[PDB]
């Protein structure tokens, strides 16, 4: 549960590194093992998390 958050989240353009830092301005400890199944498994969830990410780092 790792390498799937990678999988997930190169669509857009981070690179988890980036997404990792961003958690925690969300101040959503997440995608730390096993969230990662919703990454890819369950894209209706993961994009509520990406969603949070998304304000939080990205357009912020």
């Amino acid at each position: 549960w790792i390498a799937r958050i990678n999988a997930a989240v190169r669509a857009y353009g981070l690179n988890y590194s980036t997404f990792i830092n961003g958690l925690k301005k969300a101040g959503i400890e997440l995608d730390r093992k096993i969230l990662a199944d919703m990454a890819v498994r369950d894209p209706q969830a993961f994009e509520q998390v990406v969603n949070k990410v998304k304000e939080a780092l990205q357009v912020q």
